[PDB]
């Protein structure tokens, strides 16, 4: 986290574990195609509450070039990554099954 302002507090980085990953799978999934854009995070954290660790509600996160978010999966890892017209696809992603391995390597 950083902090900016009295209201604007810049969010950085995001690491999800698996239960907090899967509750983010179920509220990208129950989206009615907003996965793309970077005001969903902003409901998306809205929707887990920063503002009971900052106390104080009225507090809008903003969200910038490299805004980042590593979750975990049960196999392996994926992160994403915002871009230069403030977006968040993909970055990499690596689940490995006992048999196969599996990369995406966006790019």
């Amino acid at each position: 986290i950083s902090l900016v302002s009295k209201n604007q507090v810049k969010v950085n980085g995001l690491y999800l574990n698996e239960s907090v990953y899967s509750s983010y799978l179920d509220f990208v999934k129950n989206s009615d195609g907003h996965h793309n854009t970077s005001n969903f995070m902003n409901l998306f954290l809205d929707n887990i509450s920063f503002w009971k660790l900052f106390g104080f509600e009225n507090i809008n996160f903003v969200i910038d070039k490299y805004f980042t978010l590593v979750g975990k999966t049960n196999l392996g890892y994926v992160e994403f990554i915002c871009d230069n017209n403030k977006n968040i696809d993909i970055y990499f992603g690596e689940w490995k099954t006992s048999s196969s391995k599996s990369t995406i390597f966006s790019g």
